[PDB]
């Protein structure tokens, strides 16, 4: 990329969803670290706040199970504006990141339409100076946050209690 000293890389979707806006952004950014672990207990054992009070600043950290290939990820809350739906967050620190990744950033924007959702969520891959987007990786990662948002889609609906 020369005669750049860095590069950011950025995946643009847009999603609508049967599920009320503030259910989904409680279950899918500001407390995604505890539902990972009820949704995949095979895949994560824990999910913890270690820094913060839920709102801008906190950070978390999300531990694998052992078996499996990764082992934990730190995420920051950057910028909160609950009200309208609004945040970003940085995968700053883990194994998931493997040789090359210094951080992804987050943006995550809910309207309410109806009785249900439309959202812009926006991707950010940030290289380390000199390393290379590895796009396997990036390809895994969208799949497994669809899967999961689809699961969550699916219990929500099926409880309506949760996080109303
Ligand atoms: C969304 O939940 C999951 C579930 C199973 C998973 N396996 C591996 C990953 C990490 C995927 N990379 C990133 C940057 O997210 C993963 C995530
Ligand atoms: C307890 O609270 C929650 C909250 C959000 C959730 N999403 C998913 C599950 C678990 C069940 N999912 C399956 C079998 O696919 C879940 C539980
Ligand atoms: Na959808
Ligand atoms: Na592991
Ligand atoms: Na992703």
């Amino acid at each position: 990329i020369d005669p750049f000293t860095m590069a950011a890389y950025t995946i643009v979707k847009e999603e609508e969803s049967p599920i009320a806006p503030h259910r989904l952004f409680k279950a899918l950014v500001l407390e995604r670290h505890q539902v990972l672990v009820k949704a995949q207990p095979h895949v994560f054992k824990s999910g913890e706040i270690i820094e913060g009070d839920g709102g801008v600043g906190t950070v978390t950290k999300i531990t694998f199970v052992d078996g499996h290939p990764l082992t934990y990820m730190l995420h920051k809350f950057d910028e909160i504006d609950a009200a309208n739906f609004y945040c970003k967050y940085t995968l700053f620190e883990g194994d998931v990141l493997r040789d090359n990744i210094e951080k992804v950033v987050y943006e995550v924007k809910l309207e309410a339409v109806g009785g249900g959702s439309k959202g812009k969520i926006t991707v950010t891959y940030h290289p380390k100076p000199g390393c290379t987007v590895n796009e396997e990786e990036v390809k895994i990662g969208e799949k497994k946050a669809y899967e999961f948002y689809k699961q969550v889609e699916e219990y929500l609906a099926a409880n309506p209690e949760v996080f109303a």
